[PDB]
């Protein structure tokens, strides 16, 4: 929708996109994750966790350390642009973050930090 994407995450370790977009007009943007499926968070959760693509790879790995109770994301992360929670086949949540954020030049990824599911669950998101 407007100023708003619904991204889902499956028990096949899947985002249903890879590319997101988000209208240089939009003051605040939402993404909305859900979960096809019926597993648990505790061997099949996913996030959203948004970063530039030079930081997902310490960001991913800091939150495999930081544990599930920490949703597998380090606090106090300065590289995460924005973050939900981890969710589990039946738990939904929304984040919503600035869009002057996203500054030029600088490409940025979206993926899951739950351990070893970013190898698939990642893709990108960019100005339009
Ligand atoms: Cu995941």
């Amino acid at each position: 929708a407007e100023c708003s994407v619904d991204i889902q995450g499956n028990d096949q370790m899947q985002f249903n996109t890879n590319a997101i977009t988000v209208d240089k007009s939009c003051k605040q943007f939402t993404v909305n994750l859900s979960h096809p499926g019926n597993l648990p968070k505790n061997v099949m959760g996913h996030n959203f966790v948004l970063s530039t693509a030079a930081d997902m790879q310490g960001v991913v790995t800091d939150g495999m350390a930081s544990g599930l109770d920490k949703d597998f994301l380090k606090p106090d992360d300065s590289r995460v642009i924005a973050q939900t929670k981890l969710i589990g086949s039946g738990e939904k949540d929304s984040v919503t973050f600035d869009v002057s954020k996203l500054k030029e030049g600088e490409q940025f990824m979206f993926f899951c930090t739950f351990p070893g599911h970013s190898a698939l669950m990642f893709g990108w998101l960019h100005l339009k």
